[PDB]
């Protein structure tokens, strides 16, 4: 079971510096900080990471959230990425959860993460080149020295 600890302001950066942001079809993309779209852009690239305690420790627990009008969560429900209509959770009763992530440092690079499915072991998030965009995809994930699902987490809140 989890229990909610503390959220914290993120911006997340994939493997080429590119900024995740959620575009206006609410699709989770990255983006080059020269892009002509990096104005409008900017409100969405803010990021709620909330930390987890859990009772079955295998990382470091965590739900990703956007604040629109309202909050929503990434999921990886279906084995696809989603967001939820839903904030947060105070507490979640199972051990496995579409919305939980575990958050692990890439071995000799202590900044650099990787997001596992807590529902789909082997699955994590990912950055996807698919014709000229950049997606934030769920990947089925053999190889973890794989660059393409590390990312860096920057905190906003101060």
């Amino acid at each position: 079971y989890f229990g909610k600890l503390e959220s914290k302001c993120s911006v997340i950066r994939n493997l080429n510096d590119q900024v995740l942001f959620i575009d206006q079809g609410n699709r989770p993309l990255f983006e080059d900080m020269t892009d002509s779209d990096s104005r409008d852009n900017a409100p969405r690239t803010i990021f709620i990471i909330s930390m987890y305690k859990d009772s079955q420790p295998r990382g470091m627990a965590v739900t990703i959230s956007v604040k629109s009008e309202k909050i929503s969560t990434l999921s990886s429900e279906n084995k696809i990425i989603s967001f939820k209509e839903m904030n947060p959770p105070d507490n979640i009763k199972d051990t496995k959860s579409d919305i939980i992530f575990f958050q692990r440092s890439v071995p000799g690079h202590d900044n650099k993460m990787q997001f596992e499915s807590s529902s789909y072991e082997g699955y994590f998030l990912a950055s996807e080149k698919e014709r000229d965009l950049f997606k934030l995809i769920l990947k089925k994930e053999d190889e973890l020295g794989d660059r393409s699902i590390m990312f860096t987490v920057q905190n906003c809140d101060g």
